[PDB]
């Protein structure tokens, strides 16, 4: 699994699949309160579906590297 328990809500990919996807987003009135910013499993880094920050991530980089 990558990603496991990073400073955010994480999922892990210790399944077939083997990549970490980072989604990252806020709200109308997020000025510093509680991002819900969270990284998980995934098969290739996905794009920017919504209005949501996705990222490639497959460690510690889930926050490096823009």
């Amino acid at each position: 699994r990558e990603c496991y328990l990073n400073p955010h809500d994480t999922q892990t990919c210790p399944s077939g699949q083997e990549i970490c996807y980072v989604k990252s987003w806020c709200n109308a009135w997020c000025s510093s309160r509680g991002k819900v910013l969270e990284f998980g499993c995934a098969a290739t880094c996905p794009s920017v579906n919504t209005g949501t920050e996705i990222k490639c991530c497959s460690a510690d980089k889930c926050n490096t590297y823009p």
